[PDB]
């Protein structure tokens, strides 16, 4: 339409619009109180209704960026992003998006406290959810956040009328919260690939993953879906959230109305309501690959004639054909195979006798031996021992990395052994390798915020695919001569916290111990980690309390 806001408002409805806009505000200005934005959002919503009645009305033709930026610049904690033209302002807000914004961790009130607030003002409760999530996750998938919001509303609507509200609601919120971090982590990688590597980098990745999942589809179908997807995530990762959710609603539409040309596993995904549609398709299982499929063609003579007539379309089709056949090959491995074949086709183009042994070119043996060998060690140590085993070997590599970043990163890295070492041989690499680069991007984004090491940054700026191999061969930091002591930190209130929170601290000290004593042997190191745990347990099981 002529007016932009009215088009989105109509398509999405007032409910989603209101939610989508609020999420937009919370992700730009992450510091502003809950109440102050709510005021801004409703003003935009109320104004949105003006343009719906009549698009000709003043200020309606304005772009979504302009309208949003104007109402935000109305609220020493001043970066001063209110800097003239919209190409500058919006990109400014995008620039300032704090991955780790430093906000108090919200504590979870008692079940009875939360249920009553749900009966008082149910609207306010759900808004505070979108608010607090969008603040601490500025690169969260907005339309995926709307889905989680509804599920949040379902848990309270169901449990708070139960006999035992605490046994119902708590298992779920913990479940929702785990999925929250996962949905956030995964979506940050999609924004990193785009904004730090390029649209072609995102297209390539998308082609590969889709191909494995919709192998029954023709090439241009997947090619279509890649274009449509890239446009959704680009909109989302750039603040244009309204266009993001709107397109994604349209994306699922065109998909469910063309299932037979795409996949068979969308059967009941398209049974679920509007939001539940998008979520299902995103996670949908890989469709069975068609039987009686060729391999190659045994190299063709017209290889360089077709590679020059449509390079990307060829390489894309290569990627399509190869990925659709190998559900067991990780996207990272596949992109390596696609990049090894492209450079072979660049130098060689007697071409035939040059690119004959390309498919003979080891890239596959590396991840295989990686997963098999490590899951062995993970079975030997266990999650908390493997985490601990990694916390040392990684602080060793880069002691300069802040302890918090070392902990969470190393924590989440070990958790690979719990997630993917369960699957058969075939479902490991699509699980592990993919999940690894997600956690690896966590480090990169945290590090990029407060950088203190070149080795870490070297891998992050390098090829996204080569991140893992690069990080595994950073050697051990020798020039870490200064290893200053820490008096106050070791001094352990720690007994009112959950068992999980307790271990996290015990792991915080593990890093600090190596940061003070790098060359300290793991044999004398292991002794300290056992006693320090034996001390905390002993001095709280006793009537010492806060004296020991
Ligand atoms: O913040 C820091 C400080 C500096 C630093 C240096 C190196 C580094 O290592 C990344 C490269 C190895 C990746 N491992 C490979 C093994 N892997 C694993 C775990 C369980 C099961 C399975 Cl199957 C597997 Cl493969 C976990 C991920 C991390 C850090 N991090
Ligand atoms: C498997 O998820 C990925 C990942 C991990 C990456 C990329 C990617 O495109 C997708 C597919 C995108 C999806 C499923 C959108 C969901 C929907 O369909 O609504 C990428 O380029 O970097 C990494």
């Amino acid at each position: 339409h002529k007016s932009e806001v009215a088009h989105r408002f109509k398509d999405l409805g007032e409910e989603n619009f209101k939610a989508l806009v609020l999420i937009a505000f919370a992700q730009y200005l992450q510091q502003c109180p809950f109440e102050d934005h709510v005021k801004l959002v409703n003003e935009v919503t109320e104004f949105a209704k003006t343009c719906v009645a009549d698009e000709s009305a003043e200020n309606c033709d304005k772009s979504l960026h302009t309208l949003f930026g104007d109402k935000l610049c109305t609220v020493g904690e001043m970066a001063d992003c209110c800097a003239k033209q919209e190409p500058e302002r919006n990109e400014c807000f995008l620039q300032h998006k704090d991955d780790n914004p430093n906000l108090p961790r919200l504590v979870r009130p008692e079940v009875d406290v939360m249920c009553t607030a749900f009966h008082d003002n149910e609207e306010t409760f759900l808004k505070k959810y979108l608010y607090e999530i969008a603040r601490r996750h500025p690169y969260f998938y907005a339309p995926e956040l709307l889905f989680f919001a509804k599920r949040y509303k379902a848990a309270f609507t169901e449990c708070c009328q139960a006999a035992d509200k605490a046994a119902c609601l708590l298992p779920k919120l913990d479940e929702l919260r785990d999925e929250g971090k996962a949905s956030s982590a995964k979506q940050r990688l999609k924004c990193a690939s785009l904004q730090k590597f390029g649209e072609r980098a995102f297209k390539a990745w998308a082609v590969a993953r889709l191909s494995q999942r919709f192998p029954k589809a023709e090439f241009a179908e997947v090619s279509k879906l890649v274009t449509d997807l890239t446009k959704v995530h680009t909109e989302c990762c750039h603040g244009d959230l309204l266009e993001c959710a709107d397109d994604r609603a349209d994306l699922a539409k065109y998909i469910c109305e063309n299932q037979d040309s795409i996949s068979s596993k969308l059967k009941e995904c398209c049974e679920k309501p509007l939001l539940e549609k998008s979520h299902c398709i995103a996670e949908v299982e890989n469709d069975e690959m068609p039987a009686d499929l060729p391999s190659l063609a045994v190299e063709s003579k017209d290889v360089c004639k077709n590679y020059a007539e449509a390079k990307d379309v060829f390489l894309g089709m290569f990627l399509y054909e190869y990925a659709r056949r190998h559900p067991d090959y990780s996207v990272v491995l596949l992109l390596r195979l696609a990049k090894t074949y492209e450079t072979t086709l660049e130098k060689c183009c007697d071409p035939h006798e040059c690119y004959a042994k390309v498919f003979d070119e080891p890239l596959v043996e590396e991840p295989q031996n990686l997963i098999k060998q490590n899951c062995e060690l993970f079975e030997q140590l266990g999650e908390y021992k493997f985490q601990n085993a990694l916390l040392v070997r990684y602080t060793k590599k880069v002691p300069q990395v802040s302890t918090p970043t070392l902990v969470e990163v190393s924590r989440n890295l070990g958790k690979v052994g719990s997630k993917c070492c369960k699957h058969p041989e075939a479902k490991r690499m699509p699980c592990a390798e993919d999940y690894l680069s997600v956690v690896l991007n966590q480090l990169c984004v945290l590090h990029e915020k407060t950088p203190v090491s070149d080795r870490v940054t070297k891998c992050c700026t390098e090829s996204l695919v080569n991140r893992r191999p690069c990080f595994s061969a950073l050697e051990v930091d020798e020039t870490y001569v200064p290893k200053e002591f820490n008096a106050e930190t070791f001094t352990f209130d720690i007994c009112t916290l959950s068992e999980k929170e307790r271990q996290i601290k015990k792991q915080t000290a593990l890093v600090e111990l190596v940061k003070h004593k790098p060359k300290a042997t793991k044999e004398q190191l292991k002794a300290v980690m056992d006693d320090f745990a034996a001390f905390v347990e002993k001095c709280c099981k006793a009537d010492d309390k806060e004296t020991c």
